[PDB]
Formats: C-alpha cells, structure tokens, sequence
C-alpha cells in the first residue's frame, strides 16, 4: 500500500556548515519534515562533513516524528545512538573497511554482527544499507536486520544518463560514456535486479526501504515495485526546494510516490 | 533613492558541487535572480570550489540581467572575464598575496593598477571589494575604480552575537565572546564607521556597494545609509530559499530594502 517517506536533510547541513552562521537552521528544517514526510533521516558521519551530534540530539528531544540515523559502525557514533535512542538506525559504511566496491556496506564486517546486537538489546530498529543482491540480501536475513535499504545509486546514474542531459555537462559521468543501446539494456537489468531484490527481501520477511540518487524524474519507475514500502530521500529534495521551498518540495515528492 | 540588490548564487553552487549531478541547475538559478533581483553575482574561485568557468559564460549567454563577477588577480579569471566581458568585476581576494588581515582586497598589490586597466580598457565596470577604511577609500579612488564595495563582515557577525542566539550554538564565533556591553559599543563603532565610509565614497565620486553578511535581520540598520546604492547577498537569501524558495526569498529581502 502506502509508501512512506524519510527526508535526509543532510543536504541542508551542507549549507549550515558552508558558511557556519547556523543558517539554514536544520531544526527549523526539520520541523517541516516533522509534519510532512513521514521520518527524519541524518547522517552523523565521524568525520562531521554535515549533520552533527547535536543535530540528533536536538531532532530527537523537540520533533514529532520518528527519526532514522545513519552511521557508520565506529564506537563513537554507536555510543551516541545507543545513549540518544533513534527509532531507527541504518548502517552504512564510511572507512574502507565498511566499504564494498558499489557503496553497500560490507556485511563481512567483524563488527557489524555485534553492532546490530547491541542497538536491537536497546530497542533500535536496524536496517543495513546494502548493494541490490540477493546474496545480500539473504547475509542480512541471517544478522537478523528488521530493515534493509536497497543502494539505488547506479539504478539512479543510469536513468539520469538515458533521460536527461547530464552527459552534455561537467557533471557526466566516464563510466556511462557508452552507446546508449548498451546503456538501455544495463537499465532495464539495473531495474528489474532492484524489483527481484525487493521481492526476495519481502520473502525474507525484511522490510524493503531504498532511495539513494533518487530524483523526481527517476524516482517513478521504483514507485511500481510494490514490495518497497519506504523511500529515503535527501539530495534531490534539497536541490528541490531552493526553488520551491522545502514544505513544497517534500509534498512533491509524496504526490510522486502516491500508488 | 531605490537600493539595487544583487543576488550572489555561489551558495546554489556549493549545493550543486556537493552531489556532482547538476542539481540544483546553476542557469536555472539564474533565470530566477534575473528576473527578480538586479544584477547576478557569483565568484569564480581559482580553486573552483563553486561557481565555475562554464557557469559565468552560461550566464553572460543566456540571461537577461547585468552580470557581476567577483574574481580574485590571477591570470586565469581575469583572461576569462576579459574574454567573456562581464558588465562588472569585483576584484576581491584569495591568496595570501591579496588579503588582508580583515578580509578587504590589499590595495597595495603589485596588479592591482595594471589589473584595473586592463578590465577598464575592456569596458567592464570594476569595484574594489575593500575594508570599511577611510584609507582605503581614498586609495581605490586614486586606483581609479568607479565601484567599492564594502565589507560589511565584522559589522554582520556583530548584530549577529548581539541580536540572535548565535552564541549560543556551535556557530558562536570565539573572538567575539565578550562582555554584552562592549560587544554593543563595538557594534555601534563599525555601523557609524560604515556610514562614514560610505560618505566618504560619494564625497570622492565613488558609488558604494556593500553586502557580505548580510541577512534578513542584520540588513535594516545597513538600509538606513543612504550613501550605500547596492547591496550584494547570497548566503542568507539561499539559506532562506530552503524554506520559501528562490523567487520569494528575494522579493522578501527586496522589500526590506526599499527605503
């Protein structure tokens, strides 16, 4: 049924921490999406590039509405969501070590068994942010996630290469200098893996999320594959509302994911 | 009479840059400050940490509004600005070579006059981005610039400490962590320095700009000088457009300064 949405405002944090005067203020923002998307997504990197141990401090003790973490699985953050107490942690890498090739996290991970153990112990729900593979998928049933989230990034890439002007710019990316016959098939392919992901997720008994690159142009053929039940979506929202305002941008985006 | 604004989009830009997927649109931006604001002003760093190349000639192609390119004294930018003839250069520094300790362009720089000339010679308006100092004024007027452009900065971050919660939060800027009453006597020392500047600057046949730190808040004592005809703004008015949006963000600082 109804699709749920969680706004990464990290994007937001960006522009704070670009000229650090606290404008735009992240709380103010996060209020918005409080009350009009469904969750409130940040990643508290250890490095601080954007949103910041007091931003989660502050969403969880003033906004109404469930909050989803991102970390990595360094003690430092992991203490702090286990002292905070989000809803939702989503485990996603940072270091090499947490890294695969495509940007899932490495489910090999020495820590990640005992990290999930330890935020399920306090009452977090964890979803681990994973390549579209159904061998990942089922690594994820067996570290007992409730939760996985499907990396549509290169689903993403590829759309934007096939149907919009990127590759004319300085944005264009090498890898997809390609014919576009060839690029066509590895779409289709690219799609239809994330649709047989979602279902064999959903076979598992996990929950489906995804989101990564998603835009308001690529996002509609992911809304068909009814067995993902959340969008988390940051980046391109963002990009959004410096034209429309993020109230405006955030209810564009749920009359998109409407089925 | 009517104070010009014009609108700096370099932080759209450092959206942009941050995601590397051409969203938001720079030119998209652009057509936005062209028709609500008065002139459209991005800096082209060296570095190319924002705005770049393709996007000063994009605009210059493209829009219908006075340009204005903040550049710093290399080779590089100013050859691009005498190849692509922005309307207006505001020389303002980068390296080491150009700044001072308070952040205005060094007017003693070795290129600073042969910079001058050569941008004059190509029938672009130039302004000095320049400390709020009575010397410095009289030293652009003999440099021949017709433009100066004030740097409102220090007089910014100080309505900031004394009118807002900035202190507060991890923005609070320690050198500013004072005793309320001389941070008030300060703040009133830089705005009537401000005043006197900008008179200073007509009096010599200058016209004065100003504008870096300029926010929805800190501007109305600005507005009040009457000596000061334009104002360039970018960071606040896109922090603001992440709540309302581009358009509405200008028309609301439009309104503030009309006088």
């Amino acid at each position: 049924n109804a699709m749920l949405l969680g706004v990464n405002i990290d994007h937001i944090a960006v522009l704070r921490q670009a000229r650090m005067v606290n404008d735009p203020d992240l709380l103010e923002a996060a209020f918005i999406v409080a009350r009009h998307g469904d969750q409130i997504t940040l990643h508290v990197r250890e490095d601080r590039r954007h949103a910041q141990d007091f931003d989660l401090e502050n969403i969880i003790k003033f906004c109404k509405s469930p909050v989803n973490l991102e970390c990595a699985l360094n003690d430092e953050i992991l203490n702090l969501a286990l002292k905070l107490k989000p809803h939702r942690v989503t485990l996603v890498p940072e270091k090499r070590e947490e890294l695969t090739t495509e940007g899932g996290l490495c489910l090999n991970h020495a820590k990640l068994k005992q990290s999930i153990e330890k935020l399920q112990n306090a009452n977090i729900e964890v979803s681990l942010f994973i390549n579209p593979s159904l061998e990942d998928i089922e690594k994820s049933k067996i570290l007992k996630a409730q939760f996985i989230e499907l990396h549509t990034g290169h689903y993403a890439n590829l759309h934007n290469a096939l149907f919009s002007n990127i590759s004319h710019t300085a944005f264009a990316l090498k890898e997809l200098d390609q014919d576009k016959k060839t690029l066509q098939a590895q779409f289709e392919k690219e799609l239809q893996n994330l649709e047989l992901c979602a279902k064999k997720g959903l076979e598992l008994g996990l929950k489906v999320a995804a989101g990564h690159g998603l835009n308001y142009k690529n996002v509609k053929p992911v809304v068909k594959i009814k067995e993902i039940c959340e969008l988390n979506i940051g980046q391109s929202i963002v990009a959004r509302s410096v034209f429309t305002g993020l109230q405006n941008a955030i209810l564009e985006m749920k009359e998109l994911i409407k089925r």
